[PDB]
């Protein structure tokens, strides 16, 4: 679990990073198992338009065994149940390429996507981006208004960043491969495009607060974007094998 | 004039900042002018291709009394000419609006292709209207990259494409990029950017809310004049009067 110093960032700046969770080794299956979702998940890899290229993929933590547990790592699931005072589950989860030299890019609120078009209540929720590769200043780092997540599609506007900026400023934090990047559902950030030639990697896992669920009513999204089942999740049956 | 270790860093990485040339008032100047220039510059006045967005105004030393000035400038003249060893007069002059919310390119390919540059003996000043940082879309260098031996010797809807022209490929900077890196100089403004005619770079869009401007200057040697039989584009664009760039005599008017 996060120190109270580590915990009172997170809550004055609405992100923090942890340097080095993962060793190489299991970053390493993270990307081969990353690789086989690719070219295998189906409707649920992201393909772009007038190119071949693949940028994402999907609910991976749904079918596969690594990634299921990955998910309920003592790494990654206490400190998502102490941040969010809840038992939590995984409303989303996705792969991201950030292809040398980039897509998609405004700023936004995670939260807002959510709230509207898959039935999230509340800001009860964060996300943990785990870095496959080293986040530099020139591979597209998502960048944040520290301090912003205190709202003829749902990007925020220059008016509105224009002011929220003036106060508070712009940060991209940086962190070497194996680095987890917490960041709150409603602080204010944008992904910047790669100009760099070398490709990068990132696991992006959005866990959601229990109280906090999905109301079915709303929902337009297959469960591999949006999810149905609100199981706590626990550490695996505790095991010498 | 540049010290030895200015000429040395700006030989070595082909680029090469001098912070605060500029003090506020001028800048200021510069600004308002700048405005004026894209309210009346015309056909000077370069929009984006699919969006038509207005990115730059060209050319405006020749139509602008403070601009013709600026070209002149204490301030750059004397290292124009130190850098490049010779008399200089401008290849190219542009204001740029680095818009709220690209390629590697060598400057020097579109300028030997389109204009008649026959050599890499020429630079450009970026004046920094607006502080540049790394969230409002810095020009991008690969240090080194301008050298001769760096990168080896040479479709009608990609040279047709803005963005697109002659950049150079994912492949080629790839290699460039290992052995050398990238960086981004930032400076306050009234800082000016010198970079070598002949250096890889890239400008990243501005994701901040605020606009930012740059004043770009080219300076080419006399010697190194443009072949006039092989030049395509108007003089607003590329020069073709090739006068000696003079100082500015100081007078009280
Ligand atoms: O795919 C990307 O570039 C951005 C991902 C992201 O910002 C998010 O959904 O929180
Ligand atoms: O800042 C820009 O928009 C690109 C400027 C540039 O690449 C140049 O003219 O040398
Ligand atoms: O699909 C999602 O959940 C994210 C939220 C913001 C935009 N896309
Ligand atoms: O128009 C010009 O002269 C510059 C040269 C490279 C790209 N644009
Ligand atoms: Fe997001
Ligand atoms: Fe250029």
């Amino acid at each position: 679990t996060l120190s109270p110093a580590q915990v009172d960032e997170y809550r004055k700046n609405g992100f923090l990073v942890q340097e080095h969770v993962f060793d190489e080794e299991e970053i390493e299956l993270l990307r081969a198992e990353a690789a086989q979702e690719f070219a295998s998940g189906g409707e649920r890899v992201t393909v772009e338009q007038n190119t071949g290229i693949v940028r994402g993929v999907h609910g991976c933590h749904l079918y596969s065994e690594v990634f299921g547990r990955l998910v309920r790592s003592p790494r990654l699931l206490p400190i998502a149940r102490q941040l969010l005072r809840d038992d939590v589950y995984v409303h989303q989860f996705k792969i991201i390429a950030k292809r040398a030299f980039k897509e998609v890019w405004e700023w936004h609120q995670d939260y807002t996507f959510w709230h509207h078009e898959d039935g999230m209540p509340a800001p009860r929720a964060l996300s943990a981006a785990i870095f496959l590769d080293e986040v530099t200043e020139f591979n597209g780092p998502l960048t944040f208004v520290p301090g912003g997540h205190g709202i003829g599609k749902y990007s925020l506007d220059v008016e509105t960043m224009r002011g929220l900026i003036e106060r508070n400023g712009m940060v991209a934090p940086k962190g070497p491969r194996g680095s987890v990047l917490w960041f709150d559902a409603n602080i204010p950030h944008s992904s910047v495009p790669n100009i760099s030639p070398f490709d990068r990697g990132l696991v992006l896992i959005t866990y959601n607060s229990v109280e906090n669920k999905t109301d079915v009513t709303r929902g337009t999204r297959p469960e591999w974007l949006a999810a149905r089942d609100f199981t706590p999740l626990t550490a695996l049956q505790a095991t010498s094998f």
